[PDB]
């Protein structure tokens, strides 16, 4: 393991970036609940 905060750089942004996109669609986290 690398430095403290962020280990090896694997890709990890676009990764996150995409899960968050995903996540944000796909739950919907919405203020309301219809769902």
């Amino acid at each position: 393991r690398r430095k403290p905060l962020f280990y090896t750089i694997n890709l990890i942004i676009p990764c996150v970036l995409i899960t968050s996109l995903a996540i944000l669609v796909f739950y919907l986290p919405s203020d309301c609940g219809e769902k």
